[PDB]
């Protein structure tokens, strides 16, 4: 008989939570770059 | 398909995905400052 757990719905729900999670990775990241670029920007 | 929903698993799974939309919005915002930046240091 058919396991109590819906291994496809897990997977399914931690596939999109970590959509969100690397975004947000990739999010700061760019906010870094632009950081960084002013920081050189403002040298002198 | 016959409109059966958890509501309350419903509106997290919508809200879920409306941050992927909104965290790839704003990644491309700061994506495209940053190309706007690099072309305008190619002004000669």
């Amino acid at each position: 008989g058919p396991g109590s757990r819906d291994v496809e719905m897990e997977e399914m729900i931690e596939q999109l939570q970590e959509k969100v999670h690397e975004l947000e990775r990739q999010n700061e990241v760019l906010k870094n770059r632009l950081i960084s670029a002013k920081q050189q920007l403002q040298v002198q």
